[PDB]
């Protein structure tokens, strides 16, 4: 019957304070005469009550699904206190509790590298760019690219890829133009990953 | 209770060489116990072919039942637009789980392929990375290999297909090799293959040039 799913926030959300990251709790398989639950949290054994819970969001397939937030002061996560959701509903015998904290590991400083494009693209009238990122733990990460001060969106970035050194890697791509590049300017690769001098790093190089 | 059936395609590796024959498979899930087994009444958009090996029932941890249905096929009828089929007759429930699959229809594209050398920042690293980029392709059924002086480089890693711009896709590919052995002039060869490619195969290959 009732199953329970909770989720840690996005890396990008943990790596900047401007958005408090949210450890979230979620429940489906909840019928009607099956009283709503309370989202008892327990941070390492601390009955904190910052929950920005919402009501039961019903479903087409007839499931009173519910949610509830618990934001956290970012630091508690960079060392990952042990968090716990808990269910307070008449229904399944007794509650459901699922601990969650960033997977252990002495993290690693990533290796960011910008790679200018090649000759079979140079010639093409619109050319793309690569910021390889290797050897970092954990895969919890985010990346952006920005064109000389003002940022960008015209870029994509592949979800990570397991790599035999216990550490991950990944790439991205910027579809810049002839107009911008050879006509004098560089571009910047922004890399948010905890274990680094201010986590964020930026790389950049131009015509050379 | 809710007997299900699911259909399956062949890997984008098993349809780019005929040494391998593409495997097409039909999976019967969550049967019932005293239910008799089933019959596989295949087709090919209308051709009840009979070359589909049947393995007797295989129970499942949840004390349930499942079966499978294989298909050795053709690197042709599968790459032109022939919609294959499957069907189970079962005393389970009044049902013929009439199912079909096509090739991922849609216009095939022209995937551009490049190799990228280590960054000036990487250099003084013990081992070394080297990159294969592929962009501008539809569909995403594309395979990748890396090699050197002919020899097969198996020690490589692959970034799964990702979406991009023009409705097309892309994917990068990475390799770690001895910077030492590197500096002594050794070309390295990315080598992809995808549907409507030149002979369904092009590779680029470079080194310290
Ligand atoms: C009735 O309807 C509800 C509501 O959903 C509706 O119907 C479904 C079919 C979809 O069409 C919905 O769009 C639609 O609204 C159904 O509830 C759905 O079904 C089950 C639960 O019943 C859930 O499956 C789990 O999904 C989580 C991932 O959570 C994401 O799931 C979907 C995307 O993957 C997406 O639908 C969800 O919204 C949710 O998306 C996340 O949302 C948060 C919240 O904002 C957001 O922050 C995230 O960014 C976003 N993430 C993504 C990726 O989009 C998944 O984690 C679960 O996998 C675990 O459990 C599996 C078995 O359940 C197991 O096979 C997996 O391997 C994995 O196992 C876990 O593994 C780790 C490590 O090994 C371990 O620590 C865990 O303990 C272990 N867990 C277990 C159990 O083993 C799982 O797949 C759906 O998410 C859920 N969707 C919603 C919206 O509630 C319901 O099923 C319907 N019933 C019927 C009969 O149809
Ligand atoms: C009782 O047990 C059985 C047996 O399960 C087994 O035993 C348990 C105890 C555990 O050990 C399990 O780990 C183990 O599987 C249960 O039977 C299962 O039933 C579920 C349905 O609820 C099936 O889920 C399907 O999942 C496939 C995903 O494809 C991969 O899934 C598995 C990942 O490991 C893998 O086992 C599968 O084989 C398959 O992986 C590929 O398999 C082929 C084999 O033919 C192999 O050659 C490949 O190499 C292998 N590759 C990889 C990478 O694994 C999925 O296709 C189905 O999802 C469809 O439907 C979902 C909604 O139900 C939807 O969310 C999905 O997106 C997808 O939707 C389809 O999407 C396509 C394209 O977008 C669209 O065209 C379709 O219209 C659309 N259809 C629908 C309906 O949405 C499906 O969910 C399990 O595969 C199956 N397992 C087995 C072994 O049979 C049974 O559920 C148990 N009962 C209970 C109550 O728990």
């Amino acid at each position: 019957g009732p199953s329970v799913f909770l989720f840690p926030p996005k890396p990008k959300d943990t790596l900047m304070i401007s958005r408090t990251p949210e450890v979230t709790c979620v429940v489906v398989d909840v019928s009607q005469e099956d009283p709503e639950v309370q989202f008892n949290w327990y941070v390492d054994g601390a009955e904190v009550h910052h929950a920005q819970t919402k009501p039961r969001e019903r479903q087409f397939n007839s499931t009173y699904r519910v949610v509830s937030v618990l934001t956290v002061t970012h630091q508690d996560w960079l060392n990952g206190k042990e968090y716990t959701c808990k269910v307070s509903n008449k229904g399944l015998p007794a509650p459901i509790e699922k601990t969650i904290s960033k997977a252990k590991g002495q993290p690693r400083e990533p290796q960011v590298y910008i790679l200018p494009p090649p000759q079979e693209e140079l010639t093409k009238n619109q050319v793309s760019l690569t910021c390889l990122v290797t050897g970092f733990y954990p895969s919890d990460i985010a990346v952006e690219w920005e064109s000389n001060g003002q940022p960008e969106n015209t870029y994509k970035t592949t979800p990570p890829v397991l790599d035999s050194d216990g550490s991950y890697f990944l790439y991205s791509k910027l579809t810049v133009d002839k107009s911008r590049w050879q006509q004098g300017n560089t571009f910047s690769c922004s890399v948010m990953h905890e274990a680094l001098h201010n986590h964020y790093t930026q790389k950049s190089l131009s015509v050379s």
